[PDB]
């Protein structure tokens, strides 16, 4: 692979391993929240868990504000 889809590819490999993660956090349990049972002892834990693990994750999403730029264009691989 050309180094820019490389470095993007290392960069998209980190970051399609990250998403799954949080979708396998939430599926495992803080699930299904607020109707009587979250797959949590608390179910109260859980919503500020997800929202705290979002806003870093939007701080993730905004950090690649650079995308954007890169050298001249962005949309040139969203294939994953």
């Amino acid at each position: 692979p050309p180094q820019f889809l490389r470095w993007i590819k290392e960069w998209g490999t980190n970051v399609c391993i990250q998403k799954q993660e949080h979708k396998e956090y939430v599926k495992s349990k803080c699930s299904n929240v607020t109707n009587l049972g979250a797959q949590a002892s608390e179910s109260n834990n859980c919503t500020s868990e997800i929202k705290k693990y979002q806003e870093w994750s939007r701080k993730r999403s905004i950090q690649w504000e650079t995308i954007s730029k890169r050298y001249k264009k962005y949309k040139r691989m969203d294939i994953l």
